[PDB]
């Protein structure tokens, strides 16, 4: 069974697929526990990703996934059937030279499954043993299933709040915009990894209830005059780093206009267009910064964060044959936190 | 004499001014040797400051300053009449957080003559001591004359090819988009400051040969497909770094595309509004940075290498009188790097 | 006008009257002290440790570690007014050198430091820069204001090295905390908020052990007993990414060098000792050792804005000014859990 | 199958037949040699100074600067074939571990490091791995390729430690390069490439102040003579703000931390003497002791481009391999001006 993207704007088709097979830089075959749904996916069936990507159609989605080792090839060590693993999106070579220096998603010959080529939403999934980390051998399925948006939504929020860190000090504001699969995240992160004060931005009164949950110092209804109230909260200085974890031309539009000066928005969300002054630019001097998952060393970081219970993600558990009602209800606003498939 | 601003798209008036009054943070008077004419001047009379500064008119421009002390306040120490100097653009309090980190354009009370107040286009202007920087005693009125651009055209683009250098290495590529006032000096700048392999773009032939002089690598016509040019200088990875010293819509509209995984824009020119779309801005992990003037380390660091002889302005002496010439010209892209005013 | 001065190395200070301080020139600030703090410093000072490095003209006044409230100012000094609560950064500095434009407070050019070299806290008034100060909330009790004594030295120090040790730790990473003292004690607390990393704290006493653990160690290492084989043994044989000796003897400095791991950095703030360390162990570890020093007055207003926030806490020890040469003597002993504050 | 070996510590290397390297395991790579640089390392190995921290197994033959022609390689090895120009980069990493995985060769785990512990390069024939290799433009020539050895080792080092060095230096600072030798002459030009600071070479040789000259330092200083106080003169009593110590020696790390200025950074290149430094003046000044560990795979790279573009040029004085001894005793001495490197 998988759940594969045959043509765009139509729900994903759940059938049967042959088992995958190990072949070229794919020596492991896991064995799917649990797998995350992304707001991506919606791009993806959207269509947003034809022009830049080109994929083979059909082919299975699921880019946030964990499972146990199921099968690998000769020569791949420290792996064997029954391994509870977590898996980093990017399948790499470690030849190149953004490989040489450690930033996986920077490889010239990038791979990822779920988003160019088959994924999670399966029972079994092809990837690189490079991609793959060992999680405890005595983790419970429970557990193991509640880390799988530890490999998209966590470390796409980690990444991003490691260069969020680098201007954060006592006393700064960053607000974070979208307290979704990965918004809910990067509360987290953000109060534990910097002294800032956190203030969270959503348009669904649970997620400004969540985001209250997780440690935001104050929260904002963007439905209500965003740039206002954060004006407000701030004394007009506005904030030192804002995170657009939403990426909509909503949330485009008006982050820019949360920074103070020498104010950065880091940006994770994507399908708005970017579109503000220069003059504003330097006047205020102000950076927009993207950010791109992350590498190998950041989801080892993030993990090691989870399994000390530092952070911990909110988590809907469905069924993978539920997929269609999931995209539904992400398209929708309707998935508190991240939801999550299991086999 | 002074040249001062009654009317937006209107010739400056050239007339009589009263001498300037020590008052307030005012506590020195220069007289004026050279007044750097800015592209920031002709985007001042078309009144795309007007809605940000909103200043009283009539006012003198100019905010590039060299000259001779002339007359200081009570209490200011080391400067007496005839000390030849350059001043730094902002006149500051030195006592709020932006100031006691050192970053004087950030500073909450900042005024700047010849932008939102008088300037420098006249035989005298008001400045403050902690604007001052003193030059050598013996320097020539010719060189003096000569450092007139560093105030405001060279701090800018040290400040900017600081930020540059942070990513750039041996092998990188930096595309520095406008060889003029500012441009032609990060040309320079960039040599002494980075191992990187410089490409110049501009428009005018005259421009680009100015480049080469000053030691660009590769220079491209920016009016026959600048992109394509670029990308097959770089084999199709594009630069690590892009400078906009230009700011106009055309820059800004392709001066995103020219970069490479990873890479950063950085904004100096404005007038131009930025438009990119989020999706390309996370795939390729870029930036886009704002840098505004200087602060005082920085122009004192700049000062240095112009002593040292590692930076020199390519300066078209003019006098006041001739002004709106200039201006006229600078608008026209008639001036062959910076043009200065002397009386 | 009474004031605890030095006049003479290794004898006690004498409690005698001294004239008010004289309002003029760059001290255009005079603050009734509310609590003065006794830092580790001050036994070096009194040692005679600094005679050679400054040169002090004797007697003066000690302490550098000083909060209280406005008395008066001098002409031009801005937002300052009698019975303003204030803390105050120990440098008084020009603001003109390019060091002061830079915002390194403690390396211009005119640096004076009350309490180091010239008339300091323990005392009923003290001059300063209105450069030095920062305000505090006007409605603050006396018994907080007091309580953020030690920020203005023995915090802002902890502050800055964390500061510098955060620039390398991760989550896994470990934090070698040497020293839970007057400094140390707030490193503990620093290091939680300020990182991830898993902090190991060391002492030679128990009870400041226990303090470690209240204020949130990981793990904490009795270092009369083999500091270095019992950090191995924490980290797996790694040794740890930050060690950071808030004691500065010779003990110390010789044994914290070997708890660094590969790429590891040794933040040295306490001082005494000589630091003596093989160089082919520097570059084959490639290891750094990097001194820290008080901090600058952006770092002490974003530590006040953590103290604010209730972020940090000191433990403090409260004392008269007249108790000063029996605290002395206590912290000599380590009998001291915390800091030491002394008010009128 | 000729190759210089250590048997014994404190006696010359035995010049003798060795069999041919085996391709196996993490070894896919085999190189015929053409050029082999002499480091002061050397000879600090056959002095056993790094017996105790590495036990190598004796026999093995010496030699970690090394450049060739590919000979063979194992299977899934991409894009090296027999004749191929290379320069080695002188660890052999697993590229597994988190070190690797980051992109720091020096600190991978598993590290084996040809020359050092392991059989090297001053031999026909010497065996690596892919990882470890850096394809030169096909056309290059025999001489070009041999002067390009001593960056393989000397020359990553400098610049590994000149990007450390360059994070501070600004228009107007100086730096002290202290010792013009193999690392040394590298970094003075390095220093006029990477940075603006005005650059002040230290040596205690005629002939290697006049290379600095050549190379563009900005003033020299024979160290013979009270280094300290000329270049306290040099910089008005302020220091360097860089300090970089390419000697190693006891009288090098005596008085290269005397050198710096407030907020001052000695790099430590060189090994063999004990730094010795009171924490006192390490904080009073903030000063920061930085080891620096050969470099990466990615700033070999870069160096390899700046060669490439003549913006680098290493200073070789070329022997046969047997005349390595010769070499070892020239340079101990002192007499060597730049690298030597050996080739067949
Ligand atoms: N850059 C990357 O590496 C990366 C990786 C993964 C996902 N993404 C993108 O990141 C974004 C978030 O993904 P996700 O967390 O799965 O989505 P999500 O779980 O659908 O969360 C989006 C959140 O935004 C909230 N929201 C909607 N409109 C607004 C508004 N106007 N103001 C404030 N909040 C609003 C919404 O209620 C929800 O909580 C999407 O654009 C993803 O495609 C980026
Ligand atoms: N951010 C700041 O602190 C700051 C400070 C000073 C000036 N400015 C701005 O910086 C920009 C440059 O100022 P300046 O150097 O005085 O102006 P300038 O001397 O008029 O130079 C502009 C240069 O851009 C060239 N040019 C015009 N169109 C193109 C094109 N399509 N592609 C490539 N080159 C082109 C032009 O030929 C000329 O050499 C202006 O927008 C100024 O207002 C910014
Ligand atoms: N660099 C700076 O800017 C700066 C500023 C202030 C103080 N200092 C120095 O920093 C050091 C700490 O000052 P303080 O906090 O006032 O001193 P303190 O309060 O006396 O604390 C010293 C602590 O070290 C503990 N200790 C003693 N020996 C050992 C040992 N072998 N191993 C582990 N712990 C031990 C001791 O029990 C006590 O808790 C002193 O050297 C001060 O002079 C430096
Ligand atoms: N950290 C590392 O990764 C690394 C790598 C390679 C070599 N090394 C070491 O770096 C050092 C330099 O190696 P090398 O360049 O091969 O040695 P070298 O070529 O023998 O050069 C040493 C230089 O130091 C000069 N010198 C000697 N005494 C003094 C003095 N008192 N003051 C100033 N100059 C003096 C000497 O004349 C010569 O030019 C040695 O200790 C090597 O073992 C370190
Ligand atoms: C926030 C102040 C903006 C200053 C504009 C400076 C432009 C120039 O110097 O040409
Ligand atoms: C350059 C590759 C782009 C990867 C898109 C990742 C989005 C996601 O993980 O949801
Ligand atoms: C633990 C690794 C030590 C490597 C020492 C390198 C010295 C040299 O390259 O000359
Ligand atoms: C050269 C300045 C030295 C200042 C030493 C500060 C020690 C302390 O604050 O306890
Ligand atoms: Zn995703
Ligand atoms: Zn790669
Ligand atoms: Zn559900
Ligand atoms: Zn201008
Ligand atoms: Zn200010
Ligand atoms: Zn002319
Ligand atoms: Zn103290
Ligand atoms: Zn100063
Ligand atoms: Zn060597
Ligand atoms: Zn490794």
């Amino acid at each position: 069974k998988a759940a594969r993207l045959h043509e765009y704007n139509k729900p994903l088709r759940i059938e049967d697929v042959d088992y995958p097979r190990l072949e070229g830089r794919f020596d492991v075959i896991v064995r799917i526990a649990g797998a995350g749904v992304c707001h991506t996916d919606l791009h993806l069936v959207q269509g947003m990703w034809h022009e830049l990507l080109q994929p083979k159609l059909p082919y299975t989605l699921g880019h946030e996934n964990v499972g146990y080792i199921e099968e690998v090839a000769e020569g791949v060590e420290g792996l064997e059937k029954g391994d509870p693993v977590i898996l980093h999106p990017a399948v790499t070579d470690g030849t190149c030279l953004a490989c040489r220096a450690g930033e996986d998603m920077h490889c010239e010959n990038l791979e990822f499954p779920g988003l160019n080529i088959d994924g999670g939403f399966a029972e079994f999934m092809r990837t690189s043993h490079r991609s793959v980390i060992k999680l405890p051998k005595d983790i419970s399925r429970e557990k193991l299933v509640e880390m799988a948006p530890l490999a998209d939504a966590g470390i796409t929020a980690y990444r991003a709040v490691k260069k969020a860190a680098r201007t954060l000090y006592p006393g700064a504001y960053v607000a974070i915009v979208g307290v979704g699969g990965l918004g809910h995240i990067a509360v987290q992160l953000l109060k534990v990894m910097t002294p800032a004060t956190v203030i969270a931005l959503d348009v669904k009164e649970e997620k400004l209830k969540l985001a209250e949950r997780l440690g935001a110092d104050h929260v904002v209804d963007a439905r209500r005059d965003p740039v206002k109230q954060v004006m407000e909260l701030t004394r007009g200085r506005g904030v030192n780093v804002a995170m657009d974890f939403v990426g909509s031309q909503a949330t485009v539009d008006y982050t820019p206009y949360l920074l103070g000066r020498m104010g950065r928005l880091i940006i994770v969300g994507y399908g708005g267009e970017l579109r503000f002054p220069t003059i504003r630019v330097i006047s205020s001097e102000v950076s927009f910064e993207g950010s791109l998952v992350g590498n190998y060393v950041e989801l080892h970081e993030l993990v090691t964060l989870a399994l000390q219970g530092k952070v911990r993600v909110e988590v809907d558990i469905h069924k993978l044959d539920e997929i269609n009602d999931v995209l539904e209800r992400l398209e929708k606003g309707e998935v508190l936190g991240r939801a999550v498939l299991i086999p």
